[PDB]
């Protein structure tokens, strides 16, 4: 009933690419995780759906394959794992909805985290699915029903509360480069009586975050300080060397486990290489995993 789990998150290869070098990347992923011990201590693959559009981002940011065909190109070259997915909801409607969910139940997934984008009905005249409506009208087709969950928001206990009423079954949180989510899941645990699952994302900076600042972009938000303060950590890292990059990443991931673990919550694990897979990455996650793994 929970998952319990560790997540390498694979965002799907470029359209232009082909099939010969997307499985051929998709062998080097192999390669670099049995290269760090991560063989076998690797339980699903989390792959993202895609927004079309290009979003301000420092990256370039081309067409991407769907989740489904991603997902049958993974399942040939890393034949252990299982299959996570996310989901936009808002553009689409309830019966095209309830068809693309379908299909990817369908199609092996084990577990789907429902993402909303705010959007105008001023205009934009035509209703999609709120994320939190497709959390109850679709519980009987997704078992593992997700959403995501961003701490340092300055409403997330209202907001994170509502959705589980709603029927999500786990939380994704944003990256997490401070023990902010400590905090807010003591006071979640104080003043609920929700105890989802808690996907604990932590997401791999290297130097090249300096230049091109793409991990600062993905969790910014305005007048907060709170991120603020991630944004400082994530600028440290950047510009620490590989040891004292690993130590700091670690210290903080050991400060967000000593601290939530024992709330009651389910924990999983979710890890994010933002810039692309690679092996200093990958050894960093199995560091994290030396510490705590869940089971």
């Amino acid at each position: 009933m929970t998952l319990n789990t560790v997540a390498l998150e694979l965002v799907p290869s470029n359209l232009d690419l082909g099939t010969a070098h997307a499985l051929a990347e998709l062998q080097k992923v192999r390669k670099l995780a049995v290269d760090a011990g991560l063989d076998g201590r690797i339980r699903h693959i989390m792959i993202p759906g895609m927004i079309e559009e290009d979003d301000g981002r420092p990256v370039e940011m081309k067409p991407k394959l769907d989740v489904l065909d991603y997902w049958e190109l993974v399942q040939r070259e890393l034949p252990d794992v299982r299959g996570l997915c996310t989901q936009v909801t808002s553009f689409l409607g309830e019966r095209s909805l309830r068809r693309r969910l379908t299909a990817l139940i369908q199609h092996g997934f084990e577990g789907i985290a429902f993402v909303g984008v705010p959007r105008t009905m001023t205009d934009g005249e035509g209703a999609g699915v709120a994320p939190t409506d497709a959390l109850s009208t679709f519980s009987h087709l997704v078992k593992h029903r997700g959403v995501i969950l961003i701490p340092t928001r300055d409403d997330e206990l209202s907001r994170f509360g509502f959705k589980c009423k709603e029927g999500a079954t786990f939380g994704m949180t944003q990256l997490l480069y401070s023990d902010a989510i400590v905090n807010f899941l003591t006071e979640f645990s104080r003043n609920t009586d929700h105890r989802p699952e808690i996907l604990l994302s932590f997401g791999f900076v290297p130097k090249m975050e300096s230049e091109v600042g793409l991990i600062d972009w993905l969790i910014q938000d305005p007048d907060n300080g709170a991120v603020a303060t991630e944004q400082q950590f994530v600028r440290r890292l950047a510009a620490s060397e590989p040891a004292q990059k690993r130590a700091q990443m670690l210290d903080l991931y050991k400060r967000v486990i000593d601290g939530v673990i024992d709330l009651g919550f389910p924990v999983s694990l979710h890890f994010e290489a933002p810039y692309g897979v690679s092996a200093p990455a990958f050894e960093t996650f199995a560091a994290m995993l030396d510490y705590w793994a869940p089971d």
